[PDB]
């Protein structure tokens, strides 16, 4: 059991609300300046490039102005950056709706596909609405397909076997996250960002994902971008080889990671979601409604009524992550397969 494996023991065990959690870094509360525990690296505040979006640019696909933004980095672990929820209010549902209703469908690919047909899984937001609207419900049910989905891919599909990509297997990126993650790239000094390759994880409370490093990519000079929606989660931070102790800090709902630089190879993994404080319940900023009127041209759209009432039922036992990558170096592609 190395540094990293007790660590991850350690906070999938964890009691909420207890001493437990007493090192957990929380950006949220970083603008409070409380000085850090012992034991634990210093945030220190990281600049954005303020004038490289415009506020009309930001608030199409529902981001405050960068200047608004605050982001932050840690001592000792160069290129990482963490901003804490820069939605404007509401603006977290559409994000939440693409990933349980749209990037779900076919043509993308899903965990689900390997062993369920086209057919069987078309219906899944149709199944559960239904559960949703039903007066007999409740009888032990079996998992919903919504409730089985653990992953999609988007882009350049990752291989899960091989752990590798290949310009074969490809779905075009969905356009309103890739200008999403063009902005968030853009504002953190990395303009001309290709998002190329998206890897959405859905959470359980129960859930968990193991000490890795994202090297599949082919270009490791580029950032990776991490999106989180729904319930928070402990993230685990560690170096670049798999023993060393880790730095454990939430990702709540609207946080954004950016592994750039040095970072962008260290290892880590969520050793645990966790539940909300009052039990099955949404984080606060997840109430605020959309806007009544959008913008013009807006990449955010309106949400029903119905449809956010599966995603809020849904997010109260859940959390969903979304992973922004470019895969190939600008001027390369995947190389040809000699005979
Ligand atoms: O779930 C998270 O917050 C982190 N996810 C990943 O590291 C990943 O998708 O590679
Ligand atoms: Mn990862």
């Amino acid at each position: 059991e190395d540094a990293f494996r007790k660590l991850f023991r350690f906070y999938r065990q964890s009691r909420p609300g207890t001493a437990d959690l007493g090192a957990v870094i929380d950006f949220s509360e970083a603008h409070l300046a409380r000085s850090p525990k012992p034991g634990v690296p210093q945030v220190v505040r990281f600049p954005l490039n303020v004038s490289s979006v415009t506020e009309r640019d930001a608030e199409r696909v529902g981001l405050e102005p960068v200047s608004k933004w605050r982001a932050y980095g840690l001592e000792g672990y160069p290129g990482f950056i963490f901003i804490p929820n820069p939605f404007l209010p509401g603006c977290q549902r559409h994000w939440v709706k693409q990933c349980l209703k749209l990037y779900s469908q076919k043509p993308n690919v899903c965990n689900l596909d390997k062993h369920m047909t086209k057919e069987e899984t078309q219906g899944l937001w149709e199944q559960s609405k239904e559960v949703l609207r039903s007066k007999e419900v409740t009888k032990r049910r079996p998992r919903s397909l919504l409730e089985r989905l653990r992953w999609v891919t988007l882009g350049y599909h990752y291989n899960w076997d091989s752990k590798k990509y290949s310009a074969d297997h490809y779905t075009p990126f969905p356009s309103d996250l890739a200008f999403l993650s063009e902005q968030v790239a853009t504002a953190c000094g990395f303009q001309g960002f290709q998002a190329e390759a998206g890897i959405l994880n859905y959470y359980r409370l129960d859930s968990t994902l193991g000490i890795h490093v994202d090297r599949s990519e082919l270009d490791h000079s580029k950032p990776l971008l991490s999106f989180s929606f729904g319930q928070s989660a402990i993230f685990l931070l560690g170096g670049l080889k798999r023993d060393e102790a880790p730095t454990a800090m939430f990702m709540h709902s609207g946080d954004i990671m950016v592994m750039s630089g040095f970072s962008r190879l260290l290892n880590h993994a969520v050793p645990r979601v966790l539940p909300h404080p009052d039990g099955e319940c949404l984080p606060h900023c997840l109430e605020t409604p959309l806007p009544a009127v959008l913008p013009s041209n807006s990449l955010v759209e309106p949400c029903s009524v119905e449809d956010w009432q599966v995603c809020a039922t849904y997010l109260r036992t859940a959390r969903v992550n979304m992973t922004v990558r470019q895969v190939l170096a600008t001027g390369q592609d995947f190389p040809l397969e000699p005979v």
